[PDB]
């Protein structure tokens, strides 16, 4: 079926909007998330006009393959959306309300530069293939959008759903400049991560720093080295939660800092024993007493510095 | 084929019900479970009337694509159900018994806030696309439903299969207000988890608390630190069973409590040694004797508190 | 094409049988196994009669979509079998030999209650959709069945392939009572598991029990606790082989027994040291000497008890 | 289209051969490998005869669905090969050169009985569904076969590509006796495995055997037990490379031998300490001095025995 | 539709080029990467000629199935590209601009011989099935190619996108000699890997080398052996990042070097203790003092040698 005849040169603006249902599988490995939402389409077609008691039906349902519908295709998806038409209701006023449920594997980059405390911005791109006249998809309904009333994707906090049509193209064709952009700026709630990940590493590190309140070399070595083994094992346990992160993560900088602190603690214990064995107890005691206060303070300063360079 | 002519304005109520077969893969990662069950559909069509010895067939089987069938589609699924028609039997009374086997990837949130002892509630949503008259799917058969006689999904206990039609919609269309809801409230049997997960952590913790019956510093450090390593390794072993759980789990609060107890035990051992080395054996003995009773009691109180805040 | 005209009221019995080819992927996670076997179908149709030197062809191959074939569908599968017709040979006697290769994802519960020594029973269900007359699929060929001559699924031992038609239904329809059941009772060969899993845990446990031939407290603590860490690490190594097993496994009861034995060994070492430090060497020596014999004997008794309650 | 008329009773032999492209994913879990190769088919059809300057085209390309092509189907595959016709060139001589690219998930048993040094033999089976006359697929081209010039599947060494037509059938039909077998005997290069797996276990074992050059019981226990923990951790690290291997592997027999050696080393250390504590230093020294030479020699003998029973 | 009539014997050269969109999943296990890019096709067809104010449309969009398009198929892919036509614009000049979005699972070997610092070269192959006249696909647009402006695949650095048509074939057909090759030479940025992987292993190794500043045998054994356990655990942690790598990796040669260094350190500690116990303190002190400087120097030399043989 040919597109409805344009009465004038006015572009056939289509009213569009996605009502989110289930945003799940937010990281298959680290990147894709899947959506199973509805999208509502409204436009103007030369369908039934005002109908005062002639046919008796207001929402005249039509076959999905009968009436022409604009071709709207997602840009950043694995494959074409699994479109399943739910209800095509055409009103006598002259507008067609199209509602289809699709399950697309949306693509969006995940920026884990501040992993425990990050706030990502998922993206959905819309393009319309113009046939005879230019179609402007910039018409955002702003009334058929929104997630579920539960307001949680998979344990995430939604902040906004700004939909701005950016007059930009991927250096191709002519109608690509009219892209419709869906910005879902979600924020991760971090309460669970504080005891799940952050606190136990600090507890293990403090168990390590205990080694400065001991004059026994064997006990000090056991503390520091076995605590290093415990920290590596806990890192293995945590690593299941963390994504690939090929670049430098924030939580990948605290862990390296903790490794450096283990190395410095081993060096300090060795220096203490080395000075204590060769008839210099005063220097060993001075170094131990200095380190008792110097290690936590330097750790606090390092954490503050990392927070400043990352936030 | 057009829908059968409604004799009056009575909505074409369809009798529906799912007879579960195999509820498996209850957590692909943590969320979806797959079903391979049958669903039975019964309605009223202008098919063959009473047939006293004329055709000789009562269950007149018809082609799946011949007779019109109502469009019933699952809401919370990955894709359209893999419907496979088994038997369309139309009775001379005027009712069509439709039975199709489908394998849908049903979506349902899993609430692991009390993981070992939880009781989830899986969901299945039903909607009917009305064509000419409103279709009410609220007609639940209540006789063609139920799981297998084995009564086990994958090691779960079934409690009820309440099917309540909630007059609610997802703020879209007109017929979405007639949603049919299938509540399968399943409960997890916890006998295996007590020795699989809970008991060994307590055994490791008691091995740690042994360190209060020793006056040797090297032995105490070995006990506590190597027991911490053992606990982290056992946590890694357990973590395969546990799902993602981005929020605060109950079993994720006992583990953090155990980490805190390891930290406090290390602090206590250090305090004992620190006081014992500098000519204060009385204070060290007093602290050790107090801790012997104070650690298990505080652990019991903490477990009771966690149970109260979680249950 | 309509089914061949029944000469009388005799049900159209179809001769069926599956010749297994490759039973692989026996546990995708713990439950499904995939089959890529052939199934042979023989029935009676009003095809070419006796043909003495008229056409000259005995096995008159026909198009898969030309001649009607009975609808046989698997019950416990993910989706419809990937049927691929290989050869439809119709004999002048009046029988059609149908042979199709299918790759279905068969569903079958796996009962790991005696995991190392278990003997499962895989299942395949057959149903026929009757059209005009009742079709009885109880006709098992008993000559076109059997696995490969290699006699191994994926490292399993086949015992029987009993095919009993159970006059039972899933409380639905009328022809479901004629289900055809394929019981493949396979047994797992356990020789590899004895050194892969069972023996190393016993070796680690004996290394632990060594601690009763030592009067050194630090050495005893090192033995028992580091051996507990080694046992947990070996449990992690084993856990890859083991399936989910949400219920109480046999091999999940030996492991818990070993954990309990580690706890009791720690308690015994602590009691020995506690009595030895406070001027009671006689009691410590008596307890150690008793434990030397009492631990292996109690372990043997516990293993015998577990074997009796599990086998 | 009917098959070309056979001029005589000569079977329509088809020239076939696979030119391998990318043999990858050699173990999805342990068994299947995927192929994305081309297969060349040549036969004799009643197509255009000798064409001296009449049409002017030698390789007269035809539509894939226009000219009849023999039905060649893979036996040991997940599903039907993803056949994609590339070029059907028919020569005036009377032969059709058919070339299609397929991506089949070939099935082949992997025999890891000598894992580091094994030499598998992948298999591909060919069958032709005869229609009017018997088709013999035994015609192997022997000129359109071969892997890539790189000569590497995924880090494997190719030795031969023998293609022998075995007159055997799977006890079914009549034309199954003409199966075409493709034997790709590949060999695994083992240089990387010697430092990746074999050498570090030997280094850890030698670190264990160090314990016989020490008279300290605590140091001996630390060495042997912590080395056992290190060996188990390294076994966990290796296990990712190794496949399931439900049966007795060669590399699964060296590991068990190493576990037995750890147990015997613990027993020897205990015996040394037991004799040394009760006023028998001569016997302890004799046992230690004997063990120093007796452990490596027995290990060498055990390795030789395992090599003989496995190779 | 037949191909447009060639005016002369000039081959129908097609202008082609891929504009990359999302190069993700660069290692499903170790080898494949997926693309979801557009490809632009331009050729010459006998379509509408110069059109001065007759039809009024310049980019006359045509149906994807209406106008003939050349058959361009990817060679090294899992299956046929998921082609989705976006816009077929034919200009009055006589050229057709074809633009389709495809999501192909491109195959390309990954060469991890210098893993942390490598620079791979992904490949895409193009072939055209000639019908009547030879089609030369060597026409590279060089203006419709390029990745996203972000210039990052999944944390990779792009260096060039050279597109050279290599007159080579896979020893098959006649038109295979005209293959079009897309070389995307990407380089991996290594900043994150230095603290993620390389630095912690060096820290653990230095903790091991600490053992040469101690005269205590128990402390030395604890250091070296527990540090070996820590290194193996960290190797397990790293191994998730690393691919299969069946051959000899660079980062798989530093790790083996570190294992050898642990073995040599254990031997040195044993030699020190062995000489110290039997009244040779001078030799033990000399060996310790020599090793203090000899271990880091030999490690530096070994790293330089490995860098030279690998780079
Ligand atoms: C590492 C090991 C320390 C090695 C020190 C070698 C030099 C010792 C001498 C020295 O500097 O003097 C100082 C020793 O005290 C210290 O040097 C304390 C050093 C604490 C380091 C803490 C690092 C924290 C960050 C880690 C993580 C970073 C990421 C001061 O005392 P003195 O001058 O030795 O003696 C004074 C006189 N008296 C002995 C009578 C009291
Ligand atoms: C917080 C929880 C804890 C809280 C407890 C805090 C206790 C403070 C006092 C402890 C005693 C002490 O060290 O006293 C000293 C001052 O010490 C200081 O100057 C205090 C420094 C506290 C730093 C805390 C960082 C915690 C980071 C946590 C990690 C964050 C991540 C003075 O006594 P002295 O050291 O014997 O003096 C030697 C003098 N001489 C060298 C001349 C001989
Ligand atoms: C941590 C380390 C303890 C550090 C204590 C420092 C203060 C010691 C002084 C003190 O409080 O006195 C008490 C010492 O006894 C105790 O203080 C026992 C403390 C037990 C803590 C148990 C925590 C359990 C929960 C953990 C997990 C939570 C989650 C009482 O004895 P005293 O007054 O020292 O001496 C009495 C006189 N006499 C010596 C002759 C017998
Ligand atoms: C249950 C299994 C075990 C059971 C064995 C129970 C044995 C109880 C008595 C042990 C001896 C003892 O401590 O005696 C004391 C009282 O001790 C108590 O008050 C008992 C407290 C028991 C708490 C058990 C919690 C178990 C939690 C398990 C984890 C749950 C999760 C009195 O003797 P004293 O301490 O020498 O007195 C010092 C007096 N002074 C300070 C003036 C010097
Ligand atoms: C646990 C720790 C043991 C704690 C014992 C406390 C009581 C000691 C006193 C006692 O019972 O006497 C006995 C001590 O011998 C024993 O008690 C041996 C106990 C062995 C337990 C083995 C468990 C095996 C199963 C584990 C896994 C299960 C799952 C007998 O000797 P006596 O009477 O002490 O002294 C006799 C006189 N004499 C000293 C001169 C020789
Ligand atoms: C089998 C391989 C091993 C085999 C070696 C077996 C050696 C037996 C004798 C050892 C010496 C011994 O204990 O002697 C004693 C008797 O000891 C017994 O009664 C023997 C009990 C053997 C139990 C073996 C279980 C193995 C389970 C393995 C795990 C299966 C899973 C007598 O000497 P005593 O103990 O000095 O007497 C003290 C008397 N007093 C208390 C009056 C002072
Ligand atoms: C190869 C690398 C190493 C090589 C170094 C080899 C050094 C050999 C000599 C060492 C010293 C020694 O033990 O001497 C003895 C003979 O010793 C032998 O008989 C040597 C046996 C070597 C076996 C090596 C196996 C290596 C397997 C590696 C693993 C493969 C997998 C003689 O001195 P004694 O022992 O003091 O004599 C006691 C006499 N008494 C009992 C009467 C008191
Ligand atoms: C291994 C263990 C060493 C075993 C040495 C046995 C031989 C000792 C004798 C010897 O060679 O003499 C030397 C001992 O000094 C050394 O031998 C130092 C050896 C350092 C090895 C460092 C390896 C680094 C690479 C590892 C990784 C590679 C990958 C020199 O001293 P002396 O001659 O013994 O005595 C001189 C006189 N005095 C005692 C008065 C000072
Ligand atoms: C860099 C960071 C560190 C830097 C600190 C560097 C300090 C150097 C001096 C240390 C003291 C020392 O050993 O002195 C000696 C010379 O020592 C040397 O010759 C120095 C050798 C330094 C090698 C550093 C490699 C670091 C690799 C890192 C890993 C890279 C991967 C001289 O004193 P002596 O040893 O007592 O002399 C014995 C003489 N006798 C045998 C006759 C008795």
């Amino acid at each position: 079926v040919s597109p409805p005849p344009p009465i004038a040169d006015e572009p056939l603006t289509v009213n569009t909007g996605i009502y989110l249902i289930e945003c799940y599988s937010l990281d298959d490995k680290a990147e894709t998330f899947k959506v199973n939402a509805f999208l509502s389409l409204s436009w103007k077609d030369r369908r039934l006009a005002f109908d005062p008691v002639r046919s008796g039906v207001r929402v005249k349902t039509y076959e999905p393959e009968a009436i022409w519908i604009p071709e709207i295709r997602f840009v950043n998806v694995e494959n074409a959306r699994d479109a399943d038409v739910v209800d095509i209701s055409v009103s006598p006023d002259g507008t067609v309300q199209y509602l289809e449920r699709f399950s697309a594997r949306v693509l969006s980059p995940l920026d884990f530069r501040r992993y425990p405390f990050d706030s990502q911005t998922l993206h959905i791109y819309l393009i319309v293939r113009s046939v005879d006249t230019r179609n402007i998809v910039l018409a955002v309904d702003l009334e058929k959008v929104g997630k579920n009333d539960d307001v949680f994707l998979t344990g995430w906090d939604i902040e906004s759903f700004t939909a701005v049509v950016k007059p930009a193209n991927f250096a191709l064709e002519d109608r690509l400049e009219s892209k419709l952009d869906y910005q879902l700026r979600i924020s991760r709630q971090y309460f669970s991560y504080i005891p799940n990940i952050i606190l136990p590493m600090l507890f293990i590190l403090f168990i390590s720093w205990t080694a400065f309140w001991s004059t026994s070399y064997e006990a000090n070595v056991t503390l520091v080295v076995s605590t290093l083994i415990a920290h590596i094992a806990f890192n293995i346990l945590v690593e299941t939660n963390l994504p690939k992160t090929p670049y430098m993560t924030y939580t990948g900088a605290i862990i390296f800092m903790i490794y450096l602190f283990y190395f410095v603690a081993v060096i300090e214990v060795t220096v203490q024993h080395y000075l204590k064995v060769e008839s210099q107890p005063a220097r060993a005691a001075s170094i131990t007493r200095a380190s008792r206060i110097a290690f936590p303070v330097v750790f606090l300063l390092a954490n503050i510095i990392l927070a400043f360079l990352f936030f």
